């Protein structure tokens, strides 16, 4: 159904930009019987019609989470910026959010930039400890009476993992 | 493998029964050359061999735990006895285990007996909503940060509706 709906989407959007493009010739013609400069005529053509995505779409706010993380990684190199990040309070929402969510390999990248985060920062890498054990203890208190609790504690002990594996 | 096993095993068990059998029979022969009574001979004889389950079984206990709710469920019919399970502490035992543990059947015959545990005790109905309503706070104050908390809740509120829907 998504691309049956996908292909008459494109047939439309096709037959609306011919549509346009034969009216607006058809009054530039009328009216010949205003100068534009090189990027007002780019912004009035066809030219920049469809390269916009919907504001609710689940795919493109994914895409820009990775490329979020992937430019915080870049920063993290910078120890003043690695600073400015961690007062931020970055820490948390890697740890709450993104931890979780993605392709595997978004999980590791952020596990890697959480890991880079509190690279030689005792506050931070506090901060990183103290949400972990709450974390285990507070699913550790119930996971007698319910196994998924300590079954899903697999990400708060590879972050820990990953902190102590880098010296 | 479990297949190929268990045909092994039965007939090693058939192997060994014709020969205790056989030495049976040849030590009387030689004996004969002491009255028992009639329990005492299929306690002796090879009769009473091949009918007990192994200690450590995974399907016995989930069985005896099946026959433990059926019989619960029959002698809670009586308020009396209700009255005294009840202050056994049965209803957290099963909260605790048995709700989310064994078939969609069992599961559904154990929010039966629950249900049925506080029919006209108001003490027993505010131990089991207190136990609901602390499971469903618990978690849904880290529902934001773990959305599994919050996707499994199904039981408690399956329960919930249950007793509700008994007038
Ligand atoms: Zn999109
Ligand atoms: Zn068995």
């Amino acid at each position: 159904s998504f691309d049956e709906l996908s292909k008459i989407i494109q047939k439309v959007f096709a037959s609306r930009k011919e549509l346009l493009e034969y009216d607006l010739q058809q009054r530039e013609a009328a009216t010949k019987s205003p100068t534009f400069t090189a990027s007002q005529y780019r912004a009035l053509s066809v030219l920049g019609c469809g390269h916009t995505s919907s504001t609710k779409c689940y795919g493109c706010a994914s895409a820009v989470t990775e490329h979020c993380i992937t430019l915080l990684r870049a920063l993290a190199t910078n120890p003043a910026l690695r600073h400015i990040l961690v007062s931020q309070g970055l820490i948390r929402e890697l740890f709450d959010y993104n931890l979780r969510r993605g392709a595997a390999a978004m999980r590791e990248e952020v596990r890697q930039l959480m890991c880079l985060l509190t690279r030689d920062n005792p506050e931070a890498t506090q901060q990183m400890n103290d949400l972990i054990i709450g974390k285990v203890s507070t699913a550790l208190k119930g996971h007698w009476a319910n196994p998924d609790l300590a079954s899903s504690l697999q990400y708060e002990m590879l972050l820990l993992t990953d902190s102590i594996s880098k010296e």
